[PDB]
């Protein structure tokens, strides 16, 4: 699809895997873990559609958060 | 109320943040604009319902994810 479509499933996968850190260090509370659990399902499926590895997007997801976060300071 | 759910909250705050700034820069497509639009309102009203200050919180969630993305690998 277009180049912000998957610039988008980049950044919702790296941030997925922030939320993913806290859940396992057990920082959340249970409605945050509901929408991990149901994000990972949409996530999983919008992949699938756009034919495109998770672990690299998440990858590519962390790189572009990193650019824009330098960007602002 | 909870730790936990205090916790959940600074860090949606922080990461919707980082979701704002992509859609700034153009960078993202509609459905996650939609996405963002919702998420907006969402964390009002969770934030009003704890009480807490968003701008606040945004800042000690950026705080929590630099903790917890130091101790990655």
């Amino acid at each position: 699809s277009d180049s912000n479509t998957i610039t988008s499933f980049q950044v919702d996968c790296y941030l997925w895997h922030i939320r993913k850190l806290l859940s396992m260090r057990d920082m959340c509370d249970a409605p945050f873990d509901d929408r991990l659990r149901r994000d990972q399902k949409a996530l999983k499926g919008r992949g699938s559609t756009l034919g495109l590895d998770l672990r690299v997007a998440t990858m590519e997801g962390k790189k572009i958060v990193e650019d824009i976060l330098k960007s602002e300071t």
